This record gives C-alpha cells, structure tokens and sequence, in this order.
C-alpha cells in the first residue's frame, strides 16, 4: 500500500516534475491521482521510494504505521492564517511519525471534512493570529453493510487548547485510541467508554485541562474554483480536476498542462481535500501566463456548480475491495444529475453528492447530502439528508438500487426541492423538513432503521 506523506497537500514544483516523470514512465496507468486526503497516488507501479526520497518526499510505513496524511484547509478566506495552520499540520505530521486520521481546519471552511476524522484541530484566532485550537474527536465513516454494530459517526467537541499544548494533545489522543481500541476505531471506543471518560484520559496524558470551546461556525466544504486574491500581490488558481485523475485526454492534456505550469510557476502547488489542485502564490503579473496554459490544456473547462461539489472514490479498476464503480461512474452520473438540475431550473445550485464504491466509505458519501454507497455491480444504497457543511450523517433512503432507479427518485425529489424549498435551503435539509427522510441525531443509536 504508493501513496505519499504530504501534510496539508503542499508540494513543490520540483517535486511535481519528479512525480510527473515517474507516473508517465514507470506505471501501468500513467496517471497522478489526487486523493481526498490532500496527497497523490500512483497506480500499477511496474525505485519508487528512491524517486520520492530524491526530492525529499517519504511514504507512510503502512505495514506498521496507521497514521494517515494530515490535512490542512487549503485556501482559507483569511489568507494570513494559512501559514501558521500549515506549520502546525506539518509539526503534527512529523510528531506522529513512528488507522488514525487528523486534520487542521480553518473556519468557516470544512473542506477537509472534519467529521470523517479521528482528531481535528479547529483553528481559533485572535488578531489574524492563530492562538489555539478547538479539539473535536471521534469522526469516521466506515460501515459494514447491514451491520448495525457499525456506523458512521461525527466528531465530538472536547474543548479548547492554546497552541503550546498541540503536540502533547495530538500524542495523547492517538495513544489513547491505540491503547483502548478493541471495532477498534476511535468512534467505537468513544461510544463504549463514553466521551467524558476518553476526554479525561487525554487530559491526564497530555497534562492539560481543556478550556471551554471557542466560537466557530462552518459555511461550506467546497473549493474556491478559479482565481482568488491572496495576501499581498499573490493569487491562487484552483483547478477543478474531475476525480483528481491527472492524465492527458483528447482535447484535454491535463497532465502535460500541469507539467508546463510546474516549469514556470514561482510558488508551490496545493492538493485539496476535494481532489483538486491549487497553483498557489502566483504574482499578479504572472497570472496571464499561467491561465493561458491552464485554459489551453482543459484545466479551466467550465463545469456546473453541481459537478464542482460531487466526489467519488477510486473504486475499480485498482481497488481490491470495490463493490460498485465510483470514479468511473461519476462523470456520466453527474451528466445525468446536471440534466435533472437543468430540468428543474436549479442549474446554478448544488447538492453535495458523493459516490463511494463500498461501505468503507472513502468517497465520504456518509457525510453527503446525497450519498451512494456501492453494494454490488451497478447497485448502490441511496442515503439522504446530510447537510452542506457536513455535520450530519445521511440515513439510508433506498437500499441496493440501480442507476435508473436512483435517477427516477432524484428527479422527483429535486423537482420537489426546486418548487418547495425555502430561501437558501439545501437539498439535504429540505428532505428532512419535508419528511422525505428522518435525520440522524445520534448515529451509534439511530443511524439504522
Ligand atoms: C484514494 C482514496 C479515495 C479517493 O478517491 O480519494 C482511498 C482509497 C482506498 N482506501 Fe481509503 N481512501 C481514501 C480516503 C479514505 C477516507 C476519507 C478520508 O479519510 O477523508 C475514508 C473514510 C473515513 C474513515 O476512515 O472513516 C477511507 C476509509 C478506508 C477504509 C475503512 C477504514 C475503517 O475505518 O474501517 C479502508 C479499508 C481498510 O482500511 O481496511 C480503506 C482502504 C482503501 C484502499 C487502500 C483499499 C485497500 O485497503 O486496499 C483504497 C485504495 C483504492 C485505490 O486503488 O487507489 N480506506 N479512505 C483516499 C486516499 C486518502 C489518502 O491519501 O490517504
Ligand atoms: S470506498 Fe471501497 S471501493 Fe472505494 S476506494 Fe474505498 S475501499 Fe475502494
Ligand atoms: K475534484
């Protein structure tokens, strides 16, 4: 199991050129696949670690290392919090070097999908200056089909810590879960021993007491597609890449385009938790040159808001655990969803819609407004009623159905939403309000009907 350690998704252009060369020359599939944990993967490796080491990159020792890539909000609205937040994600990543998932999140963006993760540090400021974190623990999405002893769970608030406690807290949580783990994921341990019990042990091990939670709110999980103004005279260009799959396609040489950008770009790239890529820290005067290459390579091809907010996992052909197609199904599925949105006069809207190929849940369908969970070839469980910000697990609505059945249901439901929604009301929230699906309030107890 070759995935790269790459805290916060930050990769240099020299690193990019090396992985570009390796993917094209030394793999079956020839692609770079951006993952939804802000790193990249090669598929069908035909010297890989040698390649990574040659540009300062390492791969996680999966044989024994159960930590995974540490995420950090890629493109925060307050651009000046990124540097310090990233520094901490990197320090946490390095601290955890010898499964367990960690993020650093900058409100109001939940792009990193904190509720899918064991441990989450929510940035708090005073003065455009990072001062501490709220800690939320116990998220995780994997289930086993029909097994009511498994469940997706959101993360629970433990409390606030000043920056000086970050690494000790990180170590206390990871060791407490490893130790108390049976069903051995943090989410199960937390439910078994109780939140207060786990929290008290983390406090003991880290030598701290958590302070009261400090105010935070999330407004969305999407990337900021296109150009955004950064700090000073810098600009960030986020490129939508369908499924994060970087390969040259007819009329759309995505891989060649990114290589050419890497050769002239003065800053770094950032891989996002939505499987997209940011050309980060472009000076204003270099925007036109970068945009020209991107546009000409198909990297800036316009898609609907819906497509920008849809995601799938890898699934077939490379995943040995796959039950139904996900990545390969998504583009045509979303063509069909775009048709439904247009049919109903909501083409400018979006529904956070995700497809995962089996119930392990890598595509993060169990935090979607509409989630499809693979059950068998061509068949998915349809879940409804998550929200845009990703703080609620969607209950199963229809089990083990095919694409035409899914499309007929969504036609009806999207049609109702378009006509009946309140101002700014998301599809997921609407399905709950209209009594189409019951919400999940306490997943360990009420996820399963
Ligand atoms: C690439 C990625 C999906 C994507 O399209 O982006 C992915 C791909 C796979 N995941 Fe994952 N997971 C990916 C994010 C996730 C996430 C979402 C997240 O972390 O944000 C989850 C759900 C959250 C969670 O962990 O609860 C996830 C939960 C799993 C699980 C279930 C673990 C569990 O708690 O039960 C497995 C199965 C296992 O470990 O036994 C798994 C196993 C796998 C494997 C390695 C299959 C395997 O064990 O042999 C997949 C390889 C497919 C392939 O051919 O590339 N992966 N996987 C993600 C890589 C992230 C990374 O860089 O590390
Ligand atoms: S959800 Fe299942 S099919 Fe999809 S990548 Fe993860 S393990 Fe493979
Ligand atoms: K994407």
């Amino acid at each position: 199991l070759l995935r790269c350690r790459l805290p916060g998704g930050v990769i240099t252009t020299k690193q990019w050129q090396a992985i570009d060369k390796f993917a094209g020359e030394n793999t079956i599939y020839g692609s770079i696949r951006l993952t939804n944990r802000q790193t990249f993967q090669f598929h069908g490796i035909l010297p890989v670690h040698q390649m990574l080491h040659s540009v300062g990159l390492d791969a996680l020792a999966t044989a024994w290392d159960m930590n995974r890539n540490v995420l950090c909000t890629s493109n925060p609205y307050e651009s000046q919090l990124h540097a310090e937040a990233y520094e901490w994600a990197k320090k946490i990543s390095e601290h955890l070097l010898p499964k367990f998932k960690t993020t650093v999140v900058i409100p109001p963006q939940n792009d990193i999908d904190l509720h899918a993760n064991d441990m989450n540090f929510v940035a708090i400021a005073e003065n455009g200056k990072l001062v501490g974190f709220n800690l939320l623990v116990g998220g995780g999405l994997s289930i086993e089909h029909g097994n009511k002893k498994t469940y997706a769970r959101t993360a629970s608030e433990f409390g606030y810590l000043p920056l000086e406690h970050t690494l000790a807290v990180a170590e206390a949580v990871v060791t407490t879960q490893r130790d108390w783990g049976n069903n051995a994921k943090t989410k199960y341990t937390l439910e078994r021993v109780g939140v207060e019990t786990f929290k008290a042990e983390v406090e003991r091990r880290a030598g701290i007491k958590f302070e009261p939670i400090r105010p935070y709110e999330f407004t969305g999980r999407g990337d900021r597609i296109g150009w955004v103004k950064g700090i000073d005279d810098n600009w960030h260009l986020t490129l939508f890449i369908e499924n994060g799959r970087i390969l040259d396609y007819p009329a759309r040489p995505l891989k060649t385009g990114l290589l050419e950008i890497a050769k002239i770009h003065k800053g770094d790239f950032r891989i996002t938790a939505n499987q997209n890529l940011i050309i980060a820290g472009v000076p204003e005067s270099e925007k036109a040159k970068i945009e020209k290459i991107a546009k000409e390579s198909g990297l800036m091809n316009a898609v609907t808001p819906q497509r920008e907010n849809s995601m799938a996992c890898v699934s077939f052909p490379t995943c040995p655990l796959a039950m139904a197609e996900a990545e390969r199904f998504l583009p045509s599925f979303i063509d069909n969803i775009d048709n439904l949105m247009a049919k109903h006069g909501v083409s400018d809207e979006h529904i956070v819609m995700r497809v995962t190929g089996c119930p392990n849940g890598c595509g993060r369908a169990m935090l979607a407004e509409v989630g499809l969970v693979g059950k068998a070839p061509g068949r998915y469980n349809l879940h409804l009623g998550g929200n845009r910000i990703g703080t609620r697990i969607p209950r199963m609505y229809k089990e083990n159905i095919t694409e035409p059945e899914i499309l007929a249901s969504l036609d009806e439901l999207i049609g109702r939403w378009a006509k009946e929604r309140e101002a700014g009301e998301g599809f997921g929230d609407f399905t709950v309000r209209a009594g189409i699906i019951r919400p999940v309030l306490d997943p360990a107890r009420d996820l399963w009907d």
